């Protein structure tokens, strides 16, 4: 319970302050392939994203 | 998803174009006249058939 604040805190403050900002979506519309539906369910690119 | 409705689309061109008729009964003509006992437990006719 001491650690847990500061951590947590400092976690914050880098988020805030960084320039990075993370999108998930890069990875969402790069995929933008499936598999066809007679073969079976279980396909790669699905089963990553999932 | 995006190749498998292209086969498709080659396919009715093809249908349309080819003289070449699929008749089914030409297998069950033929097999018709197959030699065979009634007492047995298998028909490799009826057999083929399903």
């Amino acid at each position: 319970t001491v650690i847990q604040p500061v951590l947590q805190d400092i976690s914050v403050l880098l988020q805030r302050i960084s320039p990075l900002q993370i999108d998930p979506t890069i990875i969402s519309n790069t995929m933008s392939t499936v598999s066809e539906s007679t073969t079976q369910t279980l396909s790669p690119a699905s089963s990553i994203l999932g």
